[PDB]
């Protein structure tokens, strides 16, 4: 959190858009003849971004949802603030940011599942096979990268870069 | 809502001072050889006189936490716990179980963090309307169909403050 | 949080009833000819036991609320878990379990004045005038004690002995 | 909630791009050089896409944070900040204004946390509709009286996914 570092960019602002664009035609062809009410859900804070910019490409009627888990060595996932809307009997799709762990987001996605959806799915922008912890079943995956420290995009570090249209790589001088 | 009604004596002050007292030992004789921490979870916010008195009566060393849930509709967590309740002895305090429905949601959601234990202590429980057969191991008292008030439980914001449990009885 | 010690009795349980008993009749005679509408506010969670048996010694019909604000090195008040009812044009009574700096109770009065309540008091079970870094408004205060470290009653040492009936002091060996 | 319509377009996507540039310059140019941190607070939850479009367009190191809070009656808060905002120069992030009385009652609150500086950007501003003469120094649009929709704004839970801002029109 306190060391010298610097940001280059790894994934460009272009690239996010095509790969999103793409993602958003793939989750339209899954959801398209449901006909059930559809759900994007985004994990707080750092889903902000990637669910403004997907729930755009997806040309689908659906709601947009937010809720935000306990964040930490290791403790209860805890619900900060959950959904403001019903899921039951709808098409939930859980919008990540970056799946390492999948510690959270698979305590998550069993809480979701409780209240019995119709479907439940997992869209994440990065993903990290490296650092799995446990097994978590996701159907969208934007770009699947090495053990790398990734910032921007809605991905902090020290509650920085937040803002940055690209995704970038911290490196530590 | 706004309707005119009355308040009846049900179960006086006394009796539910008495039968807290027999929960207590009973509650305790269960956990006191557990070697695990406890902790108790209430349900906010009608249960909050009946954790007060119940925990007074637990003589085992133990945590107190509290959960708001919601409401048909969703079950969703307004306030979750504060601490961490995996491979703890849990018991969740609720003043009254009607149909049962929220029990059983709060239940599930707090076995996804794998406690040791998981119990439900409730004071009331009216089992004549009861819509899922949820396992509750304490019960102060089972009650008729009546609609309660007092002792954490309202109508319409009112009467929580009543030391005794009461039932409204509406005017023709 | 992690040093071998052991509790005396400082309050009984007895002298605690009895003077919450007192209590009960002063904040009845306060608002017993107000005709507005009364509610009780509690600080979770040290504040829950002293509210229980609080409330019952308001003989005036009055509603019970309770909030969780952010504990904490100086940080933003933040609210955990806001009220569940309205109490503007209101009488609203916050019951504290202990007062030491003030601080948070200072700002969630700020907070709770800004929905313009009829009145706005504090009743607090334990006060240490001792260790008050900022001037609260406190109307109704059942024990003034010297700057001692006590647990009980809703008051905790590391999440323990909340449930003690009586207030105790600890004594560390 | 449940009535016949139809969505036209008012503010189409391109505008809407080229408005929040204009915005980013402005918010950028003012707190360049003010060498205290930067927070951008948006509302949950109309304003998470106007939140992500402006934050991209701000060219100076700031954080981004969010609050959900309720609606007459109390504003209450549902969901607090994550951060302190203590010595801070905070951007509240909104993306309509009516009536102003949620923002009014929302600057008080974070008001009283201190901060070096206090303002509000707004994407939508319909001011034949405000009932508090609330302090606004960024507005994207000053709109008619229509009930708008997308961009993060909904109806009944509908269209917050349009990358454009429409106006409901009911069916006679
Ligand atoms: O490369 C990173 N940059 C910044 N943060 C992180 C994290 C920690 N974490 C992100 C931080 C969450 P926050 O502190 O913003 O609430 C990712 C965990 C997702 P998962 O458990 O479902 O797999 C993991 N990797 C990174
Ligand atoms: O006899 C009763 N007296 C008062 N209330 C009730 C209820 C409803 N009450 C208890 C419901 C228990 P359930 O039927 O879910 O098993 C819910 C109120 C929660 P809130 O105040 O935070 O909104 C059910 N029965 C009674
Ligand atoms: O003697 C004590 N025992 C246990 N805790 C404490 C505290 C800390 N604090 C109690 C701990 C709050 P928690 O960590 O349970 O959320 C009292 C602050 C009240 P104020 O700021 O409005 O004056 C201060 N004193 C004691
Ligand atoms: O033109 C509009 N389109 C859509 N909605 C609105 C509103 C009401 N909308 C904005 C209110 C702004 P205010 O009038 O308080 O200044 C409140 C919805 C909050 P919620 O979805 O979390 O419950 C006011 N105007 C419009
Ligand atoms: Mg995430
Ligand atoms: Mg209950
Ligand atoms: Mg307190
Ligand atoms: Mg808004």
């Amino acid at each position: 959190r306190d060391m010298k570092h610097t940001v280059e960019v790894m994934i460009p602002e272009a690239e996010i858009k095509a790969r999103i664009a793409e993602l958003g035609r793939q989750i339209t062809e899954r959801y398209k003849d449901s006909g059930s009410d559809m759900v994007l859900v985004g994990l707080l804070r750092g889903s902000f971004m990637f669910m403004a910019d997907l729930c755009r490409e997806v040309q689908v009627s659906h709601e947009v949802d937010f809720m935000t888990a306990s964040s930490y060595t290791t403790r209860d996932v805890k619900i900060l603030k959950d959904l403001d809307e019903d899921i039951r009997g709808k098409d939930v799709l859980i919008v990540e940011d970056i799946i390492d762990s999948g510690n959270t987001l698979s305590k998550v996605r069993e809480i979701l599942s409780l209240r019995e959806p119709k479907s439940l799915a997992i869209c994440t922008l990065l993903d990290k096979p490296s650092r799995r912890e446990v097994n978590v079943p996701v159907e969208f995956i934007g770009f699947s990268i090495p053990d790398e420290f990734v910032v921007g995009y809605g991905i902090d570090y020290a509650q920085r870069y937040r803002h940055l249209p690209y995704i970038g790589k911290v490196i530590l001088l």
